[PDB]
């Protein structure tokens, strides 16, 4: 079978965090008040959720209001347990309140307000000092995450919340958030497709917070080469071979035989043979601006097959790559 593996950081958090820190099935929800919100605007849907703009008539401030389709009570407390073990973190979103919906009869995440502009027309604009800062930012929101023991396992630019005029970021949508446990097998079912990690592309379930930089390294890629998204895939399957035609079949091969896994023999006609590519083919006038060594060996380190050898959110954050940044 499968070779085990384990996360090379923050492997033992939960196993020292007292139980109820992690067991979030026996958490038990305190209520708000629910006529404290006045729902406003619908701002969107999720999957498992309708998300609204509302206002705080306590003190009429502006807030957003996520009504929670009606998923397992499980799911529910892990995302409320994973939203208060994170709250104050840096540029982790903030649960206000938790408050019970008349209507849906379910619960309603209630959210500090984040005044977004969309990321399809913010990406358009970003010069590679706004990516570098940006990027710095996340990177914090992870690292603390990690660090508490928790993976958020879907990354992604719809994720990353910016209200570019105070240099604002929120790293938002928990609802797939998981605890890192190690030699805890995963639903390799998350993500966006864009953003999956090879391990779960090959149903590798014993992964880690290192998902989450392989999302990051995808969302960098689409930044720095002005590519969305960058691994183009049109299901699954062919997401990893985009995959293995940037980074190589040799190296997949590599991974794969490390942890003894067996690739889906559907793969057989339609991966083929690949060399690695030199990202500089990636850059071109349109984009040149935005490229610089240190963005290439920061995305290099960050878009590694093998789970285990790509940089840790700490380790990115030491990268040349932020050299530039103005910490604080
Ligand atoms: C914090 O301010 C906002 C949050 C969200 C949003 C728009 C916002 O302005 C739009 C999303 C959304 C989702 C899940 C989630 O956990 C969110 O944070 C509460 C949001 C899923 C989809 N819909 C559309």
């Amino acid at each position: 079978g499968p070779v085990p593996s384990r996360a090379r950081v923050y492997t033992d958090v939960n196993t020292h965090r007292p139980r109820e820190y992690w067991d979030y099935e026996s958490h038990v929800v305190e209520w708000g008040n629910q006529d404290d919100y006045q729902l406003v605007r619908k701002l969107g849907r999720g999957k498992y959720s309708e998300v609204f703009e509302a206002i705080n008539i306590t003190n009429n401030e502006k807030v957003v209001v996520k009504i929670l389709k009606p998923v397992k009570k499980k799911k529910i407390k892990r995302e409320i347990k994973i939203l208060e073990n994170l709250r104050g973190g840096p540029n982790i979103i903030t649960l206000a309140d938790i408050v019970k919906d008349p209507v849906s009869r379910t619960p309603a995440l209630v959210f500090e307000h984040v005044n977004n502009t969309d990321f399809k027309q913010l990406y358009q604009t970003l010069t590679d000092y706004d990516i570098r800062f940006y990027m710095y930012e996340i990177l914090k929101a992870l690292d603390y995450c990690h660090s508490m023991g928790i993976m958020h396992r879907d990354v992604k630019p719809h994720n990353v919340m910016i209200d570019h005029e105070h240099r604002k970021l929120r790293l938002i949508d928990w609802g797939l958030a998981e605890f890192y446990h190690p030699g805890q097998e995963y639903n390799v079912r998350v993500a966006s497709r864009y953003f999956k990690g090879p391990e779960l592309l090959v149903d590798y379930q014993m992964y880690d917070y290192s998902l989450d930089m392989w999302s990051l390294g995808c969302m960098l890629a689409s930044m720095i080469f002005r590519k969305e998204p960058f691994f183009h895939g049109h299901d699954n399957y062919d997401q990893l071979v985009r995959i293995a035609k940037v980074l190589g079949t040799e190296d997949l091969y590599d991974y794969i035989d490390k942890y003894n896994i067996e690739l889906d023999p559907r793969f057989n006609d339609i991966l083929g043979r690949h060399s690695r590519k030199r990202w500089e083919r990636f850059v071109h006038s349109e984009n040149q601006h935005l490229v610089s060594p240190e963005a290439l060996d920061f995305l290099d380190k960050l878009l590694r097959y093998d789970h285990q050898s790509r940089l840790t959110a700490r380790e990115a954050m030491e990268h040349p790559y932020f050299y530039t940044v103005v910490k604080d």
